[PDB]
């Protein structure tokens, strides 16, 4: 995240990290079995991490769950990132408390101008590199798909939305992929994709999750 905040321990409970030997994407916890996540994201052998804050420091809140089962969506493309969202299944259920916790599924999409809460441990720099330790926290609001669209011309899908500031200095970036846009306490984006972080008119890409509600509840009712 660059340009966020220091978001205080355990303040975002639905938050994961996928380790794989190292932090490497975040996700979003939606029942005590189940994570979403980028399907850009996928590697064998995830572990999925819950009740983090410091990723390189055992502060005591935290339940490491390895995966049993990763579902790339069907129509995932790499090539563009359409479809960009996968499901971790954990091999047993999490203990739900105050510090870990499942954020909502959406009913309806979300509007242009609501602001959103985006979380993650990846890059603090818009070029040049830091990795934090601690979770970080970004406000951003909804573009309309007119901007988007005008600033990643031909590459943006019915499944995707921008997010971010057309100045530049605040956006997800590298590291954060996978990870939650909660907006108005529903699981709404996917850090997905975007031209580097914090770029003047070039704001972030997320998967829109309200598209893929139907998807989801199938595969949890069935695997
Ligand atoms: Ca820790």
């Amino acid at each position: 995240i660059v340009g966020g905040y220091t978001c205080g321990a355990n303040t975002v409970p639905y938050q994961v990290s996928l380790n794989s030997g190292y932090h490497f994407c975040g996700g979003s916890l939606i029942n005590s079995q189940w994570v979403v996540s980028a399907a850009h994201c996928y590697k064998s052998g995830i572990q999925v991490r819950l009740g983090e804050d410091n990723i390189n420091v055992v502060e005591g809140n935290e339940q490491f769950i390895s995966a049993s089962k990763s579902i790339v969506h069907p129509s995932y493309n790499s090539n563009t990132l359409n479809n960009d969202i996968m499901l971790i299944k954990l091999k047993s259920a999490a203990s739900l408390n105050s510090r870990v916790a499942s954020i909502s599924l959406p009913t309806s999409c979300a509007s242009a101008g609501t602001q959103c809460l985006i979380s993650g441990w990846g890059n603090t720099k818009s070029s040049g590199t830091s990795y934090p330790d601690v979770l970080k926290c970004l406000k951003a609001p909804i573009l309309s798909d007119s901007s988007c669209k005008s600033a990643y011309p031909g590459q943006i899908t019915s499944n995707m939305f921008c997010a971010g500031y057309l100045e530049g200095g605040k956006d997800s970036c590298q590291g954060d992929s996978g990870g939650p846009v909660v907006c108005s306490g529903k699981l709404q984006g996917i850090v997905s994709w975007g031209s580097g972080c914090a770029q003047k008119n070039k704001p972030g890409v997320y998967t829109k999750v309200c598209n893929y509600v139907s998807w989801i509840k199938q595969t949890i009712a069935s695997n």
